[PDB]
């Protein structure tokens, strides 16, 4: 298999196998998609796949300034002017569907109210809001509520009605965002999650949110156009679990019962390095596909984190994954795609415009001749 030839992710026909991650801009004031979101979109439409920025559920969801939601009509037909330029193109686009959980500021939630979480744990992470005058401004996230079952039945009641708002935008499906410190990781990891009730202490109950998150998605769009992204060993947003084998083992053995499109897999530390744990062992990355597959798992093997194109080729040649997603170099090279093909040399991110901001870092980085 060829990193260039084409693959199937449960409903979805990829061209190739090189994905573009999922990355946050912060370009979106309003929570709404406008036309330079479009071409930034469209301009990357040769990647197989494309995962969009997160985007969240609702307002409480939210947790960073100017990130486009799917809460608003007006929202979803931003993205539908998205998702139909990057089909005119010929690729395929699913929206990574959001809830940021504690790592957000009462100024973004709904009435001012406190961020919500599995428990009242505050994070020791940043965010990016703005103030009543319009300005901008960096602050800490601030302190979280503990869910109660009927806020967590609310929730999913919003991860449902997310999931059918991206297919009335025209995505091919939807990545469920399960990883660097969010919501349901929250829920899933020691450190963030001290509940006393079905959702907390053991593996199956700290995996019970995650999976029907996974249900009530997959029961509204099908299972074929839900995948989900996860991170099991990442530091992102001050998240800590010391056993993380036995807990994403389960998880994903439970996720190869359900007929889903695609995992997504965050190696090592975010963005950093890809050999990172926190806990006393290793993450044993073949043990975990493993527990997939050896389930019946059959949706595609997506990996990301510090990859590079000769480690990417030779990831899908070996049969260690299905398909590489690539972040950084997909924000510089919107032809990531054809540069890869030719061997051609690549342009370097410019990291102070990777978020906010408009057109300079975000739609101006050039393709080839
Ligand atoms: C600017 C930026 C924004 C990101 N936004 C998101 C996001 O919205 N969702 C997500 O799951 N990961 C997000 N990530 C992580 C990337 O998807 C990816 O895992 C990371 O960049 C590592 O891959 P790379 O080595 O190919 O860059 C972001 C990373 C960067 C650099
Ligand atoms: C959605 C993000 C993630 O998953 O880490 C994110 C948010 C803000 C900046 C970078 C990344």
């Amino acid at each position: 298999t060829s990193l260039f030839e084409p693959a199937q992710a449960g409903d979805i026909a990829l061209a190739n196998r090189i994905v573009m991650a999922p990355l946050t801009r912060n370009r979106s004031p309003g929570a709404i998609p406008n036309n330079l979101n479009a071409t930034y979109y469209e301009q990357r439409a040769t990647a197989g796949l494309i995962v969009t920025e997160g985007t969240p559920i609702s307002q409480q969801g939210q947790g960073y300034a100017d990130v486009p939601g799917l809460y608003k009509r007006e929202a979803i037909e931003g993205w539908k002017k998205i998702t139909d330029g990057v089909h005119s193109a010929g690729g395929k686009i699913v929206a990574q569907i959001w809830h940021v959980g504690r790592i957000s500021h009462t100024s973004l939630q709904p009435h001012g109210g406190q961020p919500v979480a599995p428990s009242a744990i505050t994070a020791k992470s940043k965010t990016y809001i703005i103030n009543d005058d319009g300005t901008g401004a960096f602050a800490e996230t601030s302190e979280p509520r503990a869910l109660t079952i009927d806020d967590i039945g609310l929730i999913l009641e919003d991860y449902r009605s997310g999931a059918r708002a991206a297919l009335e935008a025209g995505f091919d499906g939807v990545e469920i965002h399960a990883a660097n410190g969010y919501l349901i990781e929250q829920f899933l990891k020691s450190s963030t999650n001290q509940r006393t009730d079905d959702y907390g202490g053991s593996i199956e109950n700290r995996a019970r949110f995650l999976l029907e998150v996974v249900d009530a998605v997959a029961e509204e769009i099908g299972a074929g156009r839900t995948g989900i992204r996860l991170s099991p060993v990442t530091p992102a947003n001050d998240i800590f679990e010391a056993d993380p084998q036995p807990l994403y083992n389960y998880v994903v053995e439970q996720l190869g019962k359900r007929n889903l499109a695609f995992i997504h897999v965050v190696e090592g530390a975010t963005g950093g390095p890809r050999d990172f744990k926190q806990g006393d062992k290793p993450f044993d990355y073949a043990s975990f596909k493993a527990a997939y597959r050896n389930a019946g798992g059959k949706g595609l093997w997506i990996a990301n984190n510090g990859y590079d194109r000769q480690s990417a080729i030779e990831a899908v040649e070996s049969g260690k994954v299905d398909a590489v997603a690539f972040g950084k170099a997909f924000i510089a090279n919107p032809d990531l795609v054809r540069r890869l093909k030719n061997d051609a040399p690549l342009n370097a991110p410019n990291q102070p415009t990777f978020y906010g901001g408009g057109a300079e870092g975000y739609t101006d980085y050039p393709a080839l001749a």
